[PDB]
């Protein structure tokens, strides 16, 4: 006749502090990447300026969408993101982007290593995230895939023969 | 050439697998129906936001039920989304009739989303073991519905 | 100021219990139709599968919009809809949809019959609705027109001439 | 050539002075509603500001399209609309909208009353319009349906249940 | 199961021969109007050519959608349309469109007359249609409203005031 | 400067050229009317595909008739697309009244498309000789209609 | 760090500034209402162009009135766009009732656009002196409306 | 096995005369675009709006056409010249008059200039067709599109 | 302070075996796209139009898939080969027959070829997943999308 | 004849002080975007959804603004710095608090931060306007757009 | 009175075997070009990577649309295309694309010559195609025009001074 | 009671001859820039061809929209533009664009200086324009901003380190 549950209060999945911290690690590197990507996008100069200028904006869009995805996933699982400038600066694992104008070739190298660093954070955190919540790991897979594609589209400028 | 030889069959789901997807399906349809009920009948403070959010929940739940039912079809299982079956087999607590306050609707719908996510989380490991590709569809459902739960329940949060 | 009314409270048109009842009847058959339409959509097999599979989704879209229209018209007029599964199952006039895979020929006949049953409810209810509120009768005309079109587009498959 | 008429001049349906008058009444209340809707849109403050601010614009859009529909229906039938400010102020049936910032709770009650007044004009006029020209009565049904929906979506904010 | 009907065959509403005949009359005049509209569209010359050239296409679009609506309403109700050239020529009530280039002033008067003739057919037929099937009468109201609007937008060109 | 001197006339078509375009025009309008007739009245196996395809044929034929009529206007010819003229001068076999089966509609409409293409192919060389630019418009019509014929007739093909 | 210390207020307009924006607002609303009146009731030679152009004028004037009213709100002023206020305080010459010829509508509407632009030009320097950002909004209004005046009045031009 | 073995295969090169023929088309299309904008701005009088709008449509077609011609030239390794001095010095179009012009006058002036542009395309047609039929198809699009514009514009002044 | 100090950080490199696994997927997706177009053109008979259209949808999914796989390979510094000779020489799909084929025959032929393509993805899945779970997620999308196409197509021939 | 004969004509160069003024605007716009996202994620309580949505609209306007300012700097050969350390070290905005915050608190906090950002633009306005009026027009768009956001947000807490 | 033809069976234009073979020649080179274009698009590396990467996808889109156009034209004229991988490999006239990564400059040269080869096929076949069916030659003109434009947009990267 | 003005004739703002001449100066340089931009767009050859080819079209679009804006502003203020080829050639201040193909690096330098020259015209004219009509100066600000952005996006190709 009926299979209906009877509780008036059914709780949702709550992330462990460890899991929250792991997604926080991903968050700050994604925001930092976005900030560095815009810096590069503004200040890149030299041969093949336009392509890099445009590709860098694609990277920024992806990293911004990613940071919102991770922060919102945290919220869904009762964890609390911190994307404030001071926290991002204090805790990001990305090497800092240099000041002033940079050459196209230099920007290609710099941004590639910074995407690599961002992806490394996600891969380092992956197995612990997957173990607690496979659905979140799928979002991580999307980030890895999208970011490694950006790294290919950007780095290929400097690859010879 | 590496070309194979002329009637290669598709992956077919075990009865148990079909049954697990059936469990997900009825709770998604029930959620969709309950969501529309809430959408129409919610009243009170912050009516508009709740009215609108609930329609988005319904869209997701309907897309989800279609995704699951069609995955069943692809793997040679047979969905049953009929009204009697859904009423008879859904695990979701019954949604009340009549007008309900926004605060009560927030609480009620959060419970019923969580019930739906619970079903998907309950079958996840057994479907993943048999067909990882289907578990990915389940992950999208878990992610999307848990997002909806957060967006809805935050209205009632204290500090 | 010349022709302005001075009432603080000007109340809206309220549906009678009979009117609310009449729209409730339309609502449950529209929802049942949507549920059966999807069942048929998923489970139809055989000759001209795709055309039928697609047409059934178009039927479902129309019935879903129809049920939302009806229910919101109820709300506008201070009536209260009930589209919950138990209610729809217990009160719909539509013949039950059979279980399992069904042939395209079978689905055509089954769905045509279910559409006609839905239209019949709207037609039975029409005059009482029109008498109380002509504006709602127009929404009923939209439903009659749209559903009878669906019936034609579906039934024509099985017509032998 | 067999069933073709041979008249050089075939004139169209012309509204009677009464019909023109009846549509004029609908027109001024629709325009007044749009003006009050915008006033409320700009000046509403307090709890749930944004929802109300947005809904009021949706109301205004519907009332503006409504007034254009009515006025052009008049023109089609050789009647002449008057939507000028002095005329609208001197002949509208709507209670005056108050000046200054108003709370969201106040705006809900005020605007619900103004919508209902507008609908009341259309409802009072309906039968005389329907008797002369059923096609125009259908446009009135669109207005009744659309405005009563607006009233429901707005008033529900203040409902305590 | 409680209120479910148990009939294998539930048939739809079937138009009487009179109803089918009445919609046939509307159909041929709509098609004739589309054909004359295009003729006028191509062959109009003189002052304010472009405005007229464009408006005539808008008229044609509406009449084409109208004829499709009518014919499909016939099909829905088990009636059979005939929109073939010989039938339209032999049975239309519209005065014949003249050959050759025609002035913008001439086209305005000619097309206004043809529109009015088309509307007259719908108006003559309306009550018999409404009596049998109110839902179809609503489609007629759409046509009356849309065509009379077209007539206004076209005739206003020649109005001297 | 290479600037010319103030009333340079446009290319004007011979009466014969206008007449040839008139021939194309009436068969395109007739096809459009016959296509709609078929669209409404077709019934039976694979109704939906045929119903939909026929509407695409009508769209093409209507766009085509407008293209030809306006080319006539551009070259100072005067189209006649009126109902009596079309009925009196079309080369297309009459389409039957009443409901027709999908199989019969496929055969009937294929014949009438082919008749329309035949007209365009019949006048092609004489229009090309006078105005190559107009023959390009004819080529688009031949291509598009012959595509329609293939898409429609394939339904009835044996093996 | 250069971070400030927790209740920094927004720029607030003087009463005079609010009043000047109020002046612009009522003339924009009046223009919108007059434009629709003209749009409906214009008849005669070149009806369609005028009918259509007048609707574009109305769109601009409505967008403009919303821009001004919301700028008032942002700067803590309170708009009054009510029918009585607009009728009582607009500087625009009354638009006549009844059908008017296209030639008369061109002249009438040009005058009333110019009246509206005149108001904005009259308050410009006093608003610019207080808040340059608001004067930019006024510039868009001057530009757009003067464009409308040109597009409308050109119909009546002699040689 | 059917594969050609040459490492570099050359594409079709246009003769310089062919390039010169397309160049004639180009300058007249650019001149027409420039005159069309002049007319679009400066037209006044009865039925102003229709003409103002129709003139912009002409300009859009003419600008798209000149891009099509110049890019066809580049495809075949010809080199277009669309610079102002070249256009002014080599266009065959009668000069457009200065100042405001009535809609009636603009209709006649622009019809003539469209007809002049079309005439250039028609004059080079056979020489272009003989060398490269694909390019002649682009000429056909231009003839068709421009003669349509001529009809749409001149119809305003037709008294029947 | 948490910032890494190395000037160049290396990204994830796929093993050559991983690249080889994705390569198997790629050739079958390309072969499937090519056979799908062959079927789309040459299908005739009852319910022609639905099949003609469904086959193009399959081709779109298969083309998008092969781009996804080839670009994932490039991301991980593998090097795809989608050239005709390689596809023909290394595809595991049964050859599609020449000439016109009936809708019934096309349904069965294409179902088999979709099933063959899916089988390749399923065969390499675990080896791909073990090295790079993110890539396995792309494999899942392909399995899901292709098996849907198989269902949508084969249903035409199902007799119940 | 009116043509200038110099082979290279220099564009307008911004003084370094001008660049510095735009830099102040930039860091506050970026800080505002970052705080806006923080608020957007962490806001809870009555009327959550409206605020959640309005905060994203603010973030979109602020991100577009910072791009506009940074690109205006580049146009005039100034060099922006939008890096996290620089933003944190040089923003004039009060720090946004950690953790979940109520909708009422978020309304007041964000209004203040919008007002701080606007104040920076208003402070540099006259110095920017004196050197380059075109840039001051961009400042006006920002003032107008941000003060609108301030009104739309703070209205939630207004008790009348 | 009537100009209507009387045959119940009117056949369509049927291509000669020679014509079918000529379009088949065009088909395989278009498919081969598409395959090579994607290979280049994936494997291009070096200065100005992105522009070439993107342009190559434009070329692929055009060649794919072209192959479908030619194959469908064949079908319209009762000819039977063969676009299978074995046939394409066995019969294409394009020099094969090399394996592995290639430099931007190398890809520009390689793809230019392969477009040149594809266009050469169409030009070689042109006159015989035109003689039998001028409408098909027009499709060939589109292919020539579109492909030679691609060749210009791609080759210009390597052109100096 | 009433604040309505009483004149039946209210004139619009009329530009001085000087102001008209100033906007004319802006106009011819914008048209010249558009003409040169297309010349460069067609004839640019070499490393990073595609980016420049595309960016040049963006510049052309902006300069075309600008020329229409200025000419229409002139018309609004009763001034009469001259954008004819002879006038543009006789009066533009831009150095002429060279003939034949030019290298990417050369085009970057050439176009940058020509944008610089166009902007210089607008800046030279600015204060006199602003003094008479601040609203027109705002349009000039848009042109300056948009053109200087183009100059940055184009020139950055040639900027080293
Ligand atoms: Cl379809
Ligand atoms: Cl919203
Ligand atoms: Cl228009
Ligand atoms: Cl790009
Ligand atoms: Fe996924
Ligand atoms: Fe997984
Ligand atoms: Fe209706
Ligand atoms: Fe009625
Ligand atoms: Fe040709
Ligand atoms: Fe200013
Ligand atoms: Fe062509
Ligand atoms: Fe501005
Ligand atoms: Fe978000
Ligand atoms: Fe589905
Ligand atoms: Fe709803
Ligand atoms: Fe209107
Ligand atoms: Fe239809
Ligand atoms: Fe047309
Ligand atoms: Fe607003
Ligand atoms: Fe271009
Ligand atoms: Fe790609
Ligand atoms: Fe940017
Ligand atoms: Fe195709
Ligand atoms: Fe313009
Ligand atoms: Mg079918
Ligand atoms: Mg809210
Ligand atoms: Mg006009
Ligand atoms: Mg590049």
């Amino acid at each position: 006749m009926s299979a209906r549950r009877t509780e008036s209060d059914i709780q949702g999945f709550h992330a462990t502090p460890e899991f929250g911290g792991n997604l926080q690690k991903v968050l700050v590197d994604l925001i930092e990447l976005s900030l560095q990507g815009k810096q590069a996008h503004w200040n890149v100069v030299g041969s093949n300026f336009r392509d890099l200028h445009l590709q860098l904006d694609e990277l920024v869009d992806f990293a911004r969408e990613g940071s919102d995805t991770i922060a919102e996933r945290m919220r869904a699982l009762d964890a609390v993101p911190d994307g404030r400038s001071d926290t991002v600066a204090a805790t990001t694992t990305l090497p800092e982007f240099p000041a002033f104008e940079r050459s196209t070739a230099d920007v290609v190298d710099l941004i590639t290593t910074r995407i690599n660093a961002t992806v490394d954070t996600i891969r380092r955190v992956h197995d612990a995230v997957d173990a607690e919540d496979p659905s979140t790991a799928d979002l991580l897979h999307g980030l890895i895939d999208g970011l490694e594609k950006q790294a290919w589209l950007i780095r290929s400028e400097n690859r010879k023969v």
